[PDB]
């Protein structure tokens, strides 16, 4: 099912962490209590009418990709759709919206950056009680930049419609940015919490 599919792509992409666990936790994987399918026809219009504009301006590729986003914003992303007016210049790829092809990178971003200061009731990064929410997001990349080291961008390079961060000695792991907002669908909701290891 479709749903199974989506918990497969959580479970599976999960990696070791070179801070050793401090931003998002100590984990190997994850329990998944509910995945809702996001149903907002203006926003789905808005990524939709944006997604044919760059597949005209990419070979008639939208070079489309299904990529986690963490975020404490997560409620105001799912109605309100993602905000480049929200993002700061100071990010390793400048102010751009990030998206990680691996869940464990997306949930240090959960509780803010760098994890924040935990969970709201606990404070701790490594909270095994309070329910996470992580969003798997339908994205175009269009002509995406490949760079590796630090490129604080305000938009996309000329003629590209996104940044991808390619891993180097550098990166430990992917990221894909872009500089418009509805360059990005949250297309599922994901409840889960981290498990402790066994
Ligand atoms: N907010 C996120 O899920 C995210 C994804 C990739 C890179 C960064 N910095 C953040
Ligand atoms: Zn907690």
């Amino acid at each position: 099912k479709e749903f199974q599919s989506v918990e497969e792509e959580m479970q599976s992409t999960v990696r070791e962490h070179r801070d050793g666990g401090h931003a998002g936790g100590i984990f190997n994987r994850y329990n998944i209590l509910k995945i809702q399918k996001v149903c907002n026809k203006k926003l789905w219009e808005r990524y939709t009418h944006r997604r044919k504009e760059v597949s005209e301006e990419n070979h008639n590729h939208a070079n489309e990709r299904m990529l986690f986003h963490g975020s404490p914003f997560v409620n105001a992303i799912i109605h309100k759709g993602f905000d480049e007016r929200h993002a700061y210049i100071g990010g390793m790829f400048g102010a751009g919206i990030y998206f990680a092809e691996n869940s464990s990178k997306s949930n240090q971003y959960v509780y803010g950056i760098g994890g924040g200061t935990g969970c709201p009731v606990h404070k701790d990064r490594s909270c095994y009680i309070c329910h996470r929410q992580l969003l798997f997001c339908r994205v175009t990349l269009g002509k995406s930049f490949l760079q590796f080291s630090a490129m604080k961008m305000a938009h996309s390079p000329p003629g590209h419609h996104s940044v991808t961060g390619r891993p180097s000695v550098g990166l430990a792991l992917a990221e894909y940015v872009i500089y418009r907002g509805e360059q990005a669908y949250p297309e599922y909701l994901i409840t889960y919490q981290i498990m402790r290891p066994e």
